[PDB]
């Protein structure tokens, strides 16, 4: 068969022997199914790129309506393998209005059951906005739209393999298991630099807290890199990871980091996946040329998205904790269900030498100048005596608990198995 | 440091002799109070610019909270008036934390009671965040939010702010009814308002402003951020309506990133507070970024797409001149489940123009024409697949446009479509 022949990819894609069509095959430029995804009921749909490169018409996109209609009534995940121009020229407004019915399709499902596409060849027009309104996008490399995509598989039947994985994570979620989460158990703090002021990598970190013996999805990997974001498994259940990574751009939020981290929280409350918030966070950066706007809007949608999350979501400070940033990375004001920190994190407005050179400007402008730099250096010291590290925010009430770090796993565990399934 | 002081600023907004403070008035830095705009009960709390530069602190903030649990509890809008350099820096983490609880509380109200921001100095930090999360925010000249379309309205001078503040809580809290007899009597030939040339420019907004009540004002939101794209709250026939047009004089009219955001935010607000849409269509395509950059396009493209297709309100679409291809279904098309679908009789909908179309379905009939006839043979070529497609006719066959109208009728057909839909459905 030719490899772009549709039953020969929805072949590919479901479990030997399961697919089921779902219409006589024909000319329409897509075929649909149901099969099973390691035992899951899945339907998908196949653009048949060998009819006129895949451009979706009337008939096509009837199908593709049809088995949304069949996979909203069972309640099971639909899956879109996607290779095609986009709309059929010839046929005019009429295919026009079918992509747009498909829309609609896609949008009556959203949050209801779970949408993977897996994008496979060119996908253009109507074909790439199709995708852009699933939950889960995963693009073969052969096929400037930044954002867009979420995986990048290495080819054809690797990305039905992480595409069928994602299926597994959403309908396959799981129980916290406490057992399973101990034997895990590692010290983590000793992946981090020696120096609080060194930068690292932090998806090690986020590799050591998420079970050993399972991949960690992370989406959009490229785009906004100070901040991580993906699925994974925290003792067999099924979590969303958000951590704040101090290699790019020290780690800081911006615009876009903001909305990747806002649309990810938003993907797991629609789907009931609890969150895990790995925290290293020194402030925030404005835009190009040092625009504000973005990092505003953008920031407020991050609040908003933690704000009326209702899935359990746990925070762990690993090093520092600072100003508004600090709220906006899931803290107890926005409802946070409990807020850890290491034991030698810093929870503060700023660092201590910043804090002190604006608290007593006056006190430094007035002191002679053979002695600021030595009146400062020693303001800022008794200034961490009172504020800087978890014991004042234990106080306060902004740290729920000091943790020993080679029992992260369990204590975030734990915090999540407590939480109820909604409402927080 | 009167200029600056809460309760003045308070009283310039509500209604004379209306105010009712909440809580006893102190140094922390914030005034909440009771009071009426044009009779409507209304909460309204001013940070207090005269005492440390309106920094906020936790007992400040504290009030702001118990103000917005007074108004989410009355169901009353809450109207904030703001001038604030950030949070106070000797209170540590405790303001940090107080001032998140504002934000929680900003949520918590959000599309449950309107929340309106009136930002009258500077704002900054904390203080910037505040508005950014409320739903629409008036800007006094003499201020500005620091830490763009972050910024919704622009004032004369504070009293202005006032005022436009007010119009808003009365458009947001006093919506109306449709009136048959008002909507007639304010029609008028809306096609006039065209360039007679159907390639030139112009500004769309004599055009909703004939569409609107004769004399009421337009407040129209972020006019000079996304300016290929017009919107704004009205009252047509006397009930409150918002608008989305696309205006042809800048970007040919197209959807791009930004125009995209600013027609998804503003179908959200309206759709949250039961307010009918108009959308008036006349777009012939969408652009990508500067460095041909469509990730921008696509996301936020799709947000539009959701934005209309879950929306329960009324939703009218009318399709003035053209509306083409990707973006005639982003523009509440009847696909997206539109209320109604109008045009007048000269519009166009397809898929692009006759020529372009053309040109690809018989790319290699005009290549293989001799150069000086290639031309003669696109110009016949598009005038035959113009006999089938486009029209205003071929649409109303499909499906796609309900009903072609007489332009002189605009405003009583748009008015009897909104008034006779259900409030909710669609
Ligand atoms: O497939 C073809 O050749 C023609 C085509 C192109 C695109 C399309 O879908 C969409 C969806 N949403 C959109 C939102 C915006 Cl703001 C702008 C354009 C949009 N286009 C449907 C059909
Ligand atoms: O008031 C001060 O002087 C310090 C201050 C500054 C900002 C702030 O609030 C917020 C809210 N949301 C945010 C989202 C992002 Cl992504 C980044 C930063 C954010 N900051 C609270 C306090």
């Amino acid at each position: 068969l030719d490899p772009r022949d549709p039953l020969l990819r929805l072949s590919n894609f479901f479990d030997d022997g399961s697919v089921e069509l779902l219409h006589e095959r024909d000319r329409s430029g897509v075929l649909a199914a149901a099969g099973t995804v390691n035992g899951v009921r899945t339907i998908a749909f196949c653009t048949d790129g060998t009819v006129m490169g895949g451009a979706m018409g009337v008939e096509g996109c009837t199908h593709i309506v049809n088995a949304y209609d069949t996979a909203i009534e069972d309640q099971s995940p639909i899956v879109g393998i996607w290779h095609s121009g986009g709309a059929r020229l010839a046929e005019g407004v009429r295919a026009l209005h079918a992509v747009g019915q498909v829309f609609e399709a896609m949008i009556r499902a959203s949050g209801y059951i779970p949408q993977i596409s897996v994008v496979v060849g060119f996908a253009a027009g109507g074909a790439a906005y199709g995708p852009a309104l699933t939950d889960v996008v995963v693009m073969a490399p052969e096929s400037k739209k930044s954002g867009v995509c979420h995986i990048v598989a290495d080819d054809e039947l690797d990305a039905y393999d992480r595409g069928r994985r994602l299926v597994g994570l959403f309908c396959q979620q799981g129980h916290f298991d406490r057992s399973k989460a101990e034997a895990g158990d590692t010290d983590i703090h000793a992946l981090l630099p020696e120096s609080s002021r060194r930068a690292y990598d932090v998806r090690p970190i986020v590799t050591a807290i998420l079970d050993a013996d399972t991949p960690f999805d992370e989406f959009q990997a490229n785009w906004a890199p100070s901040m991580v974001v993906g699925l994974g498994r925290l003792s067999g259940r099924t979590v969303g990871v958000l951590a704040n990574n101090p290699l790019r751009l020290g780690g800081c939020l911006n615009s876009e980091s903001a909305e990747k981290a806002a649309r990810f929280v938003r993907l797991c409350d629609a789907f009931g996946i609890p969150l895990v918030v790995v925290v290293d966070v020194p402030g925030y950066l404005p835009g190009v040329d040092q625009e504000w706007g973005g990092v505003v809007r953008r920031g407020a949608k991050l609040l908003h998205a933690f704000g009326e999350c209702t899935v359990p979501r746990v925070t762990l400070v690993t090093r520092k904790t600072y100003g508004g940033a600090y709220i906006a990375m899931n803290s107890r004001s926005l409802n946070a269900t409990k807020v850890f920190a290491w034991p030698d994190a810093e929870v503060a407005v700023m660092g201590a030498k910043a804090a002190v050179g604006i608290l007593h400007k006056k006190k430094l402008a007035a002191a002679p100048e053979h002695e600021r730099e030595a009146l400062h250096d020693q303001l800022a010291a008794e200034h961490e005596r009172i504020a800087g590290g978890v014991d004042s925010a234990l106080d306060i009430g902004v740290v729920d608990e000091k943790i020993d770090p080679a029992h992260t796993r369990s204590k975030l565990t734990e915090a999540l198995a407590q939480a109820p399934a909604r409402r927080g």
